[PDB]
DNA sequence: ATGGTGACGCT
DNA sequence: AGCGTCAC
C-alpha cells in the first residue's frame, strides 16, 4: 500500500495525426477537402495500393492495403491522390517534410520522441509543474478542454456524442482536487490543457488536425489517443485502468499486436489485458522471459517506465523497392540500374540531412530478397559509407551482394531478386 | 501483387 | 554483425 508504486509519476502525451498523408494532399488540393478520398501508390496494378484513407471514405469500408479498383467498388465517388514517383519508385518526400512541420511545432512545447512519420510522444511532467505554479490553486474551466474526453466518464447516477463528452468532462472536473499540486489526476488535467494548446498550434500553423492521448506513460497515452480519433484528445487516468482493461483485447496494447500477444492469449487462456493481473510476476516471466514478464506484470496494472527519448530525427535513412512476381530482377544490368536508382534517391536525402542536421551517416546496409524465400529480408550485409556518392554507394552495394548470384552464366541473376533496400545508418556529428 | 518505410531486441 | 518482431 504505502510502498506500492502506482506509475503516476509522469505526464505523457502521444500526438497522432489524423489520416495524415490524406490531410497533406487535401491541404495542397482544396478539391479533396471534406471528401471521401485516399492516397494511392502505383496506378498500373489494380489502380494502385491505398495507403491512407479519409474518414469520409472509411464510412464506405475503404481501408489501407486495398487496391483502388476494389475501393472504387465500395465508394464509386472516391477521390484519389497519388504518391510522387521519382527514378521509377514511390518517393515519400512530401510526407516527410510535412512531418517535420508538425514535429518542429510540438518541440516548442516539450522535448519529443518521434515515434513515426505522424506521431510523437511528449513528456509534459515539467511543463505541467510549471503551469500548476501559475494556476495558483485556481480551478480549471471546461472551456480550457474543448476537445477532451475523460475515459470512463460519465458514469453513475442527452443522447448525442458532444453531450456525453461534456457530461464526462464536468464529472471529472467537479471531482478534481485543485489545491493539491502533487495530485496525479490534476497533473493529467493540466497535461490535457497543454495538449489542447499544442493541438491548436499544430492546426493553426499547418492546417493539419490530430488526436492525442494523455496519461502517465507511453502505452496508455497511445491507447488513449485512438479512443476518440479523429480530431479529439483523450485523458486516461490511473483510476480508469481497471475498467478500461477489463474488456480490452490484449492485441490492442502497443507491442502485443503480433506473435507475443498471441502467445499470451494462447498460453494463459485469456482474452483481455485486465486478466493479466491474476498471474505473478514470476509466472509471467516464466512464459515470456524476464523482460517481457516484468513489463506485462506492470502494464496490466497501468504501469510502464519506458521513457520519452529525446529524439526528433530518424536514426536511419533508407530507400527500398519490391519487384514482385514476374517483375523480379533476372539480369545483372537490372540489378545495377535499380541499385543506382535507390542510391541516387538516398544520396539526395543524405545530402539534405547533412546540411539540415549536422550529421553524416557512416554505415550502408544492403538488403535483398530472392524469389522463393517468404521472409521480408533474405540477406543483409553492411559496408562503410564514406562518401555521399550514388555511383559509389551503388557499386559498393553490388559488391557486398554479388556472391548471392547462384547463376553460372555471367549476366543473369539467379534466383531473381524480389526486393532491394539501401539504408544509411550509424550517424555521427559533422 | 498493398509497398515503402522505421525502431528496437536477440544471439 | 545479421536476423527477427512490431508498427506507422
Ligand atoms: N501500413 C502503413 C501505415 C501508415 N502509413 C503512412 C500513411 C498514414 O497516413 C500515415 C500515418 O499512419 P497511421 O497513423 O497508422 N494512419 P493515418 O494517420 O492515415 O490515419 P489515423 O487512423 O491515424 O487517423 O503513415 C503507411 O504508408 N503504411
Ligand atoms: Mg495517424
Ligand atoms: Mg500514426
Amino acid at each position: 500500500g504505502p510502498h506500492m508504486a502506482t506509475g503516476q509519476d509522469r505526464v505523457v502525451a502521444l500526438v497522432d495525426m489524423d489520416c495524415f498523408f490524406v490531410q497533406v494532399e487535401q491541404r495542397q488540393n482544396p478539391h479533396l477537402r471534406n471528401k471521401p478520398c485516399a492516397v494511392v501508390q502505383y496506378k498500373s496494378w489494380k489502380g494502385g495500393g491505398i495507403i491512407a484513407v479519409s474518414y469520409e471514405a472509411r464510412a464506405f469500408g475503404v481501408t489501407r492495403s486495398m487496391w483502388a479498383d476494389d475501393a472504387k467498388k465500395l465508394c464509386p465517388d472516391l477521390l484519389l491522390a497519388q504518391v510522387r514517383e521519382s527514378r521509377g519508385k514511390a518517393n515519400l518526400t512530401k510526407y516527410r517534410e510535412a512531418s517535420v512541420e508538425v514535429m518542429e511545432i510540438m518541440s516548442r512545447f516539450a522535448v519529443i520522441e518521434r515515434a513515426s512519420i505522424d506521431e510523437a510522444y511528449v513528456d509534459l511532467t515539467s511543463a505541467v509543474q510549471e503551469r500548476l505554479q501559475k494556476l495558483q490553486g485556481q480551478p480549471i474551466s471546461a472551456d480550457l478542454l474543448p476537445s477532451t474526453y475523460i475515459e470512463g466518464l460519465p458514469q453513475g447516477p442527452t443522447v448525442q456524442k458532444e453531450g456525453m463528452r461534456k457530461q464526462g468532462l464536468f464529472q471529472w472536473l467537479d471531482s478534481l482536487q485543485i489545491d493539491n499540486l502533487t495530485s496525479p489526476d490534476l497533473q493529467l488535467t493540466v497535461g490535457a490543457v497543454i495538449v489542447e494548446e499544442m493541438r491548436a498550434a499544430i492546426e493553426r500553423e499547418t492546417g493539419f488536425q490530430c488526436s492525442a492521448g494523455i496519461s502517465h506513460n507511453k502505452v496508455l497515452a497511445k491507447l488513449a489517443c485512438g479512443l476518440n480519433k479523429p480530431n479529439r484528445q483523450t485523458l486516461v487516468s490511473h483510476g480508469s485502468v481497471p475498467q478500461l482493461f477489463s474488456q480490452m483485447p490484449i492485441r490492442k496494447i502497443r507491442s502485443l499486436g503480433g506473435k507475443l500477444g498471441a502467445s499470451v492469449i494462447e498460453i494463459l487462456g485469456i482474452e483481455y489485458m485486465g486478466e493479466l493481473t491474476q498471474f505473478t510476476e514470476s509466472q509471467l516471466q516464466s512464459h515470456f522471459g524476464e523482460k517481457n514478464g516484468s513489463w506485462l506484470y506492470a502494464m496490466c496494472r497501468g504501469i510502464e517506465h519506458d521513457p520519452v527519448k529525446p529524439r526528433q530525427l530518424p536514426k536511419t535513412i533508407g530507400c527500398s523497392k519490391n519487384f514482385p512476381g514476374k517483375t523480379a530482377l533476372a539480369t545483372r544490368e537490372q540489378v545495377q540500374w535499380w541499385l543506382l536508382q535507390l542510391a541516387q534517391e538516398l544520396e539526395e536525402r543524405l545530402t539534405k540531412d547533412r546540411n539540415d542536421n549536422d550529421r553524416v551517416a557512416t554505415q550502408l546496409v544492403v538488403s535483398i530478397r530472392v524469389q522463393g524465400d517468404k521472409r521480408l529480408s533474405s540477406l543483409r550485409r553492411c559496408c562503410a559509407l564514406t562518401r555521399y556518392d550514388a555511383h559509389k554507394m551503388s557499386h559498393d552495394a553490388f559488391t557486398v551482394i554479388k556472391n548471392c548470384n547462384t547463376s553460372g552464366i555471367q549476366t543473369e541473376w539467379s534466383p531473381p531478386l524480389t526486393m532491394l533496400f539501401l539504408c544509411a545508418t550509424k550517424f555521427s556529428a559533422s
